[PDB]
């Protein structure tokens, strides 16, 4: 039960930044090129005999056509158990709030398909994760990210999540927090998704906060931010339109205001000639701040993807 | 329809420089060592079913059995598509320059197996590329490097060439323009091949020039290089002599057009134990200039090559 | 005749040190992380038809499920033949002191599970090498490293062994010299190991000494160590428990010899659950030099690791 594995999508970017220059000023310019959009590889496997237990392991890397790249297992790679008990495993592994996820699937490139500042705490981390497998829709997972920090105060991080899914129908919390991080103090994010999932129809809203504690010097200073998105995907024959939208806050206090909040959003849609061959075309726009000082992009392209 | 091939070839070269010195300066020496002579690995593949068309992919980077490397898809890997109309390919691509290149089949290593100079413009970009079927003997492509420049005025370049194949008998025309470059304004590369390939005989003659605008500082500044190559390859049994030749012409400018002349020639063979696994030998010689200040360079090895 | 290969573990390390101080000093700390141990990916094959002759190859490198890492073939990598005459080969290969090396098979990670001082010369070098197939019990193999060095003195090095086995029961001499190191003038390292290994037992004495050359300033200077190290092994159902003690003596000349000693041990098991898949326990202590200044630490973890 050896598996080699893996997608390669790349394409066309056309992209456009205007930055306000409300208050001294300039707007900077299109860039148009190849991409990569996030193509990789991997190789993986299971054993028995054994027992009811399984042995799981895996390899992934990210493989650019491109090769703007370098290394192995920067992916999520790892090695594990399955049983009874569902997963335990170990190494390079995804974030809780990264597999969630499943609301922004847009092919991307070095600038944002979309929808990324609400993405921002998606991760891979060398850690540790138990996954439970499923009683009535119910799942739960929790992870460990030592590396590394004592040492001082301890950076390491702490992540889970529960997920429900009864008949095409969804929710996923997903959490993190971290005992330390320099640049900042103990640090939260939280992440409910809930939404429709079946039968080429998909919709979703999601809604992210953090909450942070600020300012190791200058205490006590603190931050929260909060995010809002929601996609809707449909399928038919072999095309798949999608729409999202994200509207991240800003925040208040730290004796100042003002508005730092965004707004974005995406539509493009995915044409299988097969299951694993899909022509994408994905447009996305974002502005952030308001005003004078403030900034807008727009990105459009064309791309293929080949899963294998 | 998924593919894991490659080839790995090293061994060692024996390797002088005579370095000429009006004094003041000196001969350097020999350098001898092991090394691994471009080796590489691939994956890749295609679908159907589909349709008349086809879903093409691949991804090869540098495998070093000596391991001086890092990275991925570093060697030419694309996705693309192939049909009635032949092959659409995109991401790191090789040079319409780099795919005539049959006449200096020489494994090589870190100096120079040869034929070299002459081989300068023949590259991999993160680029487009089409090549269109064959109609009788007949065949075409063009590639667009976009990477990327705007930015400033377009360093952009321009590729695209052309392939007459009859009776063992062929001519290749390959073309490199760039609209901009940091030392050269737009430059411009051409080539030429003609011979006689097939049935354990091979003859070509190729010749490049490079018309060049020179802005460094510089206007109205320009150069141009001329190139001719000449290989003659045979086999038999298991073995396979073969022997190139190549005289560069100088840059012609500036006042002293000196002589920039450079000749160069090499031979060696081939012994296949099987198709896959040739034992090489190699030896080559070079001279740059002529005169008081001035260099000649003799290189010679083995090496293995088993293909896979 | 392809294969894909490899092998993945990791898992968790407890460590500890205590450094000896009069103080300027102070007993550093326990330092606890999630490591993938020696983890690694290879490709490699043979070919025949052919003749009695066959052609190996193989590309390895170091594949971190933890990712730390970056690369190809900076694992043993070579091509080469085998036939009537046995193997030789060539590119990234293993020190015969490298080959010996049965006596310390700890799974291990960025601090040493051991024994570490006494296999500090065991390498892979660009280099050559020649095994000669088994007679009677009976094996020998010689490396060149020549990389590279003229240039000056040569720095390229030396290497061959011999090995006995003769019904469980083995001896093996690896032996290394190097005509010229900056760090040593004209270095040489003997290994000599004995042991059983067979039926679900194994143990082994080993000795090393390494006689060096110094040229620094120092002319003459010169040092000279040495250790010893034993290992049993053991074997029932499905564990495998397992003992290494290693003791090194001091660098002994120069009006001055003190006691650069150190004692190091090693104990833990495996558990297989099957051929591939095996549990690792670990604990190892060392201590270096003695006294008021002074170094001891402490280790101990467990891992997984999966064979394919
Ligand atoms: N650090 C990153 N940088 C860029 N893109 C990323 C990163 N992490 C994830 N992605 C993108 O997220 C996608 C994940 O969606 P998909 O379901 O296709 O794969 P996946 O589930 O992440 O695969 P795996 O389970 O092996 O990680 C990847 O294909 C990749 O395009
Ligand atoms: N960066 C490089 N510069 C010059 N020559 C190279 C470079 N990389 C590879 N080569 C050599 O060019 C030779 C061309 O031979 P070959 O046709 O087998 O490969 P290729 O056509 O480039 O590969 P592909 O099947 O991916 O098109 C190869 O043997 C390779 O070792
Ligand atoms: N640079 C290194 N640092 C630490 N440990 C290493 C290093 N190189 C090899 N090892 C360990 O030594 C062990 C050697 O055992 P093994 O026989 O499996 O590999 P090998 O013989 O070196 O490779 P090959 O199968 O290609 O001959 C490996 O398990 C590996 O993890
Ligand atoms: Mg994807």
């Amino acid at each position: 039960d050896v598996t080699l594995y893996g997608t390669i999508k790349a394409g066309v970017e056309t992209s456009r930044s205007v930055a306000h220059h409300g208050a001294q000023a300039d707007r900077v310019k299109t860039a148009t090129e190849i991409a990569d959009l996030g193509s990789k590889i991997g190789f993986k496997g299971q054993e028995d005999l054994g027992n009811g237990l399984k042995a799981i392991w895996q390899l992934e890397q990210k493989a650019y056509v491109s090769g703007t790249d370098t290394g192995w297992g920067n992916r999520q790679s790892f090695i594990g158990l399955k049983g009874g008990f569902g997963k335990v495993r170990v190494g390079r592994l995804n974030n809780i709030l990264k597999d969630t996820g499943n609301f922004n699937p847009w092919e991307g490139k070095s600038y944002y398909s979309g929808l990324s500042n609400i993405a921002q705490p998606e991760e891979r981390h060398v850690s540790v994760r138990y996954d439970s497998p499923e009683f009535a829709g119910f799942s739960g997972s929790v992870q460990y990210v030592p590396n590394d920090n004592s040492g001082k105060n301890r950076s390491e991080s702490y992540h889970a999540g529960f997920n429900y899914k009864n008949d095409g129908f969804f929710v996923q919390y997903a959490g993190s927090y971290k005992r330390h991080n320099y640049t900042t103090e103990k640090h939260q994010v939280h992440r409910l998704v809930g939404g429709y999932d079946h039968d080429a129809l998909y919709a979703s809203v999601a809604v992210q906060q953090q909450d942070a504690k600020l300012t190791w010097r200058d205490d006590n200073s603190h931050n929260s931010q909060t995010e809002v998105a929601t996609t809707v995907a449909y399928r038919f024959g072999n095309v798949t339109p999608r729409v999202s939208y994200a509207h991240g806050f800003k925040g208040s206090v730290y004796d100042a205001d003002h508005d730092n909040t965004y707004d974005q959003v995406v539509v493009g849609a995915e044409y299988d000639f097969s299951k694993r061959t899909s022509a994408l075309v994905s447009a996305g726009w974002l502005q952030k701040g308001k005003g004078a000082e403030k900034f807008v992009a727009t990105v459009g392209g064309v791309g293929l993807r080949h899963k294998f």
